[PDB]
């Protein structure tokens, strides 16, 4: 985990992120997406749970985006919550919430749900 | 928003989270947990589009919580997604992603959905 | 459960739905919606596991209403998953998934998650 | 759509299951499963929403399995909410929902999310 979980990863729709997992359990690093009402590097941040493990099991982890940065303010931002499975393909299995700022009355239909699997490849 | 956000926070369940909002979208604090394989405080990190709105919109954040401190290893993390209403009676209302370390084979029950909502009472 | 979930039910938003379940694990009756793309009763279908408890647990259920009928065609489904609860304050508490029919350019932002309780008042 | 969907469908896990798609929206069918606490053929009901399409989107539907037959009761349900998209390679990209029956403590825990796609190879 940790060393295994830093440097890019890349998923399928073609969006990036690049993060550094501290010893104490953060995650800091971008996001640079290839869809929504993104454009460029957002900041995003996270925790992992290490000290993951005896009987190969994932390192879970999550992070969040808000979209929001110089050039773009999309009012959303998105968690994403998964796990690390290191090794030769080692990936990175996600299922994400985006949640949209919006008056009451439209509450109920403020959050899309999806799922992303990132690689290094 | 973020002045609005600084502060204690309290969900139907018993817990409690203390959050400070950034100027420049962060969100930092702490989360007591009242349910689950959690005892103390952990850690919370996540992020904030303010720049929310002449409409009276909520303002989308989210966090991250990793279960793991001095007292505690639970090998998962819960991502909160949602948004802040502001006001008289100010509340955060969410969906959250709780995934756990599992192996491959048992991965596709690894993650678990709910909502909460937090106020300041 | 069954003879207790039989009946007219109601959640936060004003909707309202009428189902009767089978003794076989069926459920069938209509949905009238408060909100969304909606206008009308609309057909529901699903099936509940009862076999239900010497523990005061729920009893697992789900149900299906595509959004179609005489007046309107929302081009879209929703699925409520959760449990029936019986007794003085009965209810269904549950988590719900919208899928709307995209293109595969936005199938990543077909589908809304939220949550519904439902009351016999 | 309808036509289309009638058929057996199979997914990346080993389950498969076999529909019709009746003329008004019905789904009706068989589940049988690969992983779980299942055993055999579950009985599957649904809605599809038709009448879907100029611009070639999906067509809209869900269906429930209440995970009891005569060989297994799990106590669980599973709704599955999604798209069907015909062609060569038609398939049926689906978010599902798993609700076990708990006592009222473990409610916040019932509810397992993910996703499943299926194809007719």
């Amino acid at each position: 985990a940790e060393a295994g979980i830093t440097g890019t990863w890349y998923n399928q729709l073609g969006s990036t992120f690049i993060v550094t997992a501290g010893a104490d359990g953060a995650l800091t690093g971008t996001y640079e997406s290839a869809v929504g009402n993104a454009e460029s590097r957002y900041v995003l941040t996270g925790r992992y749970d290490s000290a993951p493990a005896t009987d190969g099991s994932g390192t879970a982890l999550g992070w969040t985006v808000a979209w929001k940065n110089n050039y773009r303010n999309a009012h959303s931002a998105t968690t994403w919550s998964g796990q690390y499975v290191g090794g030769a393909e080692a990936r990175i299995n996600t299922q994400w919430l985006l949640t949209s700022g919006t008056t009451e009355a439209n509450a109920w239909k403020s959050t899309l749900v999806g799922h992303d699997t990132f690689t290094k490849v």
